[PDB]
C-alpha cells in the first residue's frame, strides 16, 4: 500500500529567522490532517512534520502539537477557523492561536513550546495531507490577518513577512519629467 501523499509548504530559507518576535496565520478549510508552525531550514523526506526535530508544529485535527513526536494540546479546528503562531526567538518560546485566542496545554500554559534553541533558525511551515484545503497568511498585507490585532500585535510579534524582501528589476533615470 503507497504512502499518504503530504504536501509541505517551506518558505525560501532566505527568509530564515534567527532573532526577533513574529507571527503569520494559517486558515483550515478543511478539518483533517494539516499540521502548521515553525521549521528549521531542512526538513527531511517522507516524515511527518514535527515527528522529528526539525519542526515546531500545531495539528488541529484533533489538537496535537508535534515535536520529537506527539501530544494532546489544544482543540480540533473547524471550518473556516484560523491558527495564528509565534515565535519568540528572546524568550525562545512558541504560541498558538486559535481564532484569537490562545491555546493552552493539558497542564494549562500558553506556551506550546519553550526553551527552544535558535540553532539554524526557523521559518514557517504547513502540511496539508491528501486532499485537504488550508491558506497562510504570513502578513504582506497586516490588515488582512485575521486574528493579529486580538492575540499578537499587543504583544511585540511582528508580521513574518516583514522578513520576505520581493525581488526587483530597477530601471534608472535621470530625467526629471518622467517623474514629474
Amino acid at each position: 500500500s503507497n504512502a499518504d501523499r503530504v504536501r509541505i509548504f517551506r518558505a525560501e530559507k532566505s527568509y530564515t529567522v534567527q532573532s526577533g518576535r513574529w507571527y503569520f496565520e494559517f486558515e483550515a478549510v478543511t478539518t483533517g490532517e494539516m499540521r502548521v508552525g515553525w521549521a528549521r531550514p531542512e526538513l527531511r523526506p517522507d516524515v511527518e512534520l514535527g515527528a522529528d526535530e526539525l519542526a515546531y508544529v500545531f495539528n488541529g485535527h484533533r489538537g496535537q502539537r508535534w515535536h520529537l513526536g506527539s501530544e494532546p494540546f489544544g482543540r480540533p479546528w473547524q471550518s473556516g477557523d484560523v491558527v495564528g503562531c509565534m515565535i519568540d526567538l528572546t524568550e525562545n518560546t512558541i504560541i498558538f492561536t486559535l481564532n484569537g485566542e490562545v491555546l493552552m496545554s493539558d497542564s494549562g500554559s500558553e506556551t506550546a513550546f519553550r526553551e527552544i534553541e535558535i540553532g539554524d533558525g526557523f521559518l514557517p511551515v504547513c502540511s496539508l495531507g491528501p486532499g485537504q484545503v488550508g491558506h497562510l497568511n504570513l502578513g504582506q498585507d497586516v490588515s488582512s490577518l485575521r486574528f493579529f490585532a486580538i492575540c499578537g500585535l499587543q504583544e511585540g510579534f511582528e508580521p513574518f513577512a516583514i522578513n520576505m524582501q520581493r525581488p526587483v528589476t530597477t530601471w534608472f533615470s535621470k530625467s526629471l519629467p518622467q517623474f514629474e
